[PDB]
């Protein structure tokens, strides 16, 4: 927790493969646990993203709110299976840890079997992200924590795309809620496909 | 230099003794070497300061501009003798180094023999600070660097108070200039005696 008594630089790196569409996203910014504030800018370095930006926000640092903080500097592994309803599945594996002074989130993401001309691959989701409390329980078989939550993404037409997340975390914890509010925006001077992201994370 | 590729929190601690008037100043803020920006707030924790705030600015992180950067994380010792003309002398010894992620500047300062009802002890200096280039040479007898510079503080009446600094730095470097521009201000909501300080440091 010593490390989170102020502003911390963040580097995020996502190597992704969705139906054979590979891409690399680099995120940069800072987090401040004293106020729970995350400010990040992400760049789809490899051209247009084959999936909607909102579908990657949960994959792209719960430390900035404590099992997450006390795992540092060594860090924690975050594994996750994200089922999109009537559609394919992300599988993700990430290490969150300190390198130098810069909390790094390094992620591998594999997306398998989703409809072309569907909400994800057809880019039919609105550029926003809505917040519900997440239940973080002890997972004492793996000496860590687990959580299960669904996420509602709004669709262009008016429908909703559900995305059921299952996640585990282990190092390299009494039950509690974690709430995350998220604004997504664009830099006006940025030519590249990108996402500006602002998050506030608190714990009940 | 790895450590200075972004924002870094700064804790400064000055234990001072001037003509037997003891005091402790705590500084907090951040530095960014990529742009050379220093933003600090200092609190005279022990009541009214027996000396003018501008006389302590040089004592209260040349790292944020490289001998200073490459000495990290271990850090460097900064020793200095500040002769005020027709008046007393500060003697200072400080360690600059990383503790956790927070570059710390810990200083001891002893001020000896100055007139009461003089510019320093009588508080006759204007609340500002003026910048001239500082010559940083190699000091190969002590395996470090040295510098000699005077500073002009403006006096209430219109006169000037010269303050001749002699300094040495060694760890725990081709010759070059270092320029530092400084604004001093007050927080409007701060009841305690304090100094807000904003500095830009560059190297020619």
């Amino acid at each position: 927790e010593e490390l989170f008594t102020g502003v911390v630089p963040i580097l995020i790196e996502l190597d992704g493969d969705v139906n054979g569409h590979k891409f690399f996203v680099r995120g940069e910014g800072e987090g401040d646990a004293t106020i729970g504030k995350l400010s990040l800018k992400f760049i789809a370095t490899t051209g247009k993203l084959p999936v909607p930006w909102p579908t990657l926000v949960t994959t792209l640092v719960q430390a900035f709110s404590d099992f997450f903080k006390s795992a540092m500097p060594e860090g924690y592994v975050q594994e996750r299976t994200i089922y999109f309803k009537d559609d394919g599945t992300y599988k993700t594996r990430a290490e969150v840890k300190f390198e130098g002074c810069t909390l790094v989130n390094r992620i591998e993401l594999k997306g398998i079997d989703f409809k072309e001309d569907g909400n994800i691959l057809g880019h039919k989701l609105e550029y926003n992200f809505n917040s519900h409390k997440v239940y973080i329980t002890a997972d004492k078989q793996n000496n860590g924590i687990k959580a299960n939550f669904t996420i509602r993404h709004n669709v262009e037409d008016g429908s909703v795309q559900l995305a059921d997340h299952y996640q585990q975390n282990t190092p390299i914890p009494d039950d509690h809620y974690l709430s995350t509010q998220t604004i997504l925006s664009k830099d006006l001077n940025e030519k590249r496909d990108h996402m500006v992201l602002l998050e506030y994370v608190t714990a009940a």
